[PDB]
């Protein structure tokens, strides 16, 4: 009804998106790899430019999981009934080159599943 | 283990906080009243100033649920092992004056429950 879970696995590691509908608004939690976390949080509505918070990681640098959160936002923006919040934290120990390139097709694959679920479950009752 | 739910009810309406631990990081979803939603999203760590996104509501104005999200952030900041994300959407149809004043004691009551749970479940294994 108001909660769904989507997974995908390419190049030997998994990514998961957990979606929650609250009122007309959406919360999506994206994780994967060996160490799930919350690295970045992207915020948007259907007719608003997305904003992203990047949390600090180590050595003065910031988490780069916003590649995932910002791409999923662009893919699903047109379908938003209200606000949308996307958290992302994907990390694979000793990640490989083929694994890095698979991050974008995996985000698209989850985005497509989310979009299908939204069309089958109109947030308007 | 990694998920807990806290409720409180004062002046005849309820507020709920759902907490999720991901890695070392926290996601807290606060709702209540007749129409739960996601109005505002506050982001912080233990030694960082909090930032808040205010989503648009109606008539060019913005949701004011950040009163709740920003107060819960201040209450629990010292206890944070990593990043923290707090969403808030509380709305009561024809809210009353006693109900408005109860918003702050209710947020404190949830914050105290969250803090107790974090101390009993150290995010470090
Ligand atoms: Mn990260
Ligand atoms: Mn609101």
């Amino acid at each position: 009804h108001h909660m769904a879970t989507f997974t995908t696995e390419q190049a030997g590691y998994q990514m998961q998106a957990i979606l929650q509908v609250i009122g007309y608004d959406l919360l999506i939690v994206v994780t994967g790899g060996t160490n799930p976390h919350i690295g970045d949080v992207t915020t948007l509505t259907a007719s608003t430019v997305p904003e992203t918070v990047k949390f600090p990681s180590h050595d003065g640098r910031f988490h780069k999981d916003n590649f995932i959160s910002e791409r999923m936002a662009k893919r699903i923006q047109r379908y938003l009934a209200g606000s949308c919040t996307i958290t992302a934290g994907i990390h694979v120990n000793q990640i490989t080159k083929a694994q890095i390139a698979a991050a974008a097709p995996m985000t698209d694959d989850l985005s497509r599943q989310i979009i299908s679920w939204l069309q089958a479950h109109p947030v308007q009752a």
